[PDB]
């Protein structure tokens, strides 16, 4: 996985575009970029790999608790992992109707 | 932030709806439910708070040395800091070609 860095040179970045001179597998060398904005995230300050949609990568969607959303979520080896999400920590109550902070 | 259900019950999830019973700011019963597709992810098999745009909160982006990303990004209180990421996780050379995997 990646590694495009071992065997690529001359990169930059210009916003969320990297550009790089990368060798071809039958040899010589070509340039491109790739735009990082849909992959990567800033959550709470830290760039981080954006996930994937939980609909689509985890099933046997439950409440745990009064608060909790639970499933078993698919790594990116397609193991399943149990895991847990406390929706009060962003889900509040608005006059009656539920929003998120 | 949040703390939906101190004050709702009767919760559900359907998916990834979340539905539940609210108390309303003067009295009475709210009901409402929330999609949650767009604020949780899945991260490597566990379910988190998604974050935000990158190219939209952070600046200041530069490639330090063969393959870190740095920044300066938001935090979720609008203070920027400094945060890195190394694009050989996930950026790979596809034949001459930038491609994420």
């Amino acid at each position: 996985l990646g590694k495009f860095s071992q065997t690529c040179y001359n990169s930059a970045i210009q916003g969320s575009v990297l550009t790089s001179t990368c060798e071809r597998t039958n040899g010589g060398y070509n340039t491109s970029s790739i735009d990082l904005n849909s992959v990567i995230e800033n959550v709470d300050g830290s760039l981080k790999w954006q996930g994937s949609n939980f609909i689509e990568t985890c099933r046997n969607t439950q409440l745990a608790g009064s608060s909790e959303l639970a499933a078993e979520c698919k790594t990116r080896a397609q193991q399943f992992v149990s895991t847990k999400i406390n929706l009060d920590d962003h889900i509040a109550n608005i006059d009656g109707t539920l929003k998120y902070e």
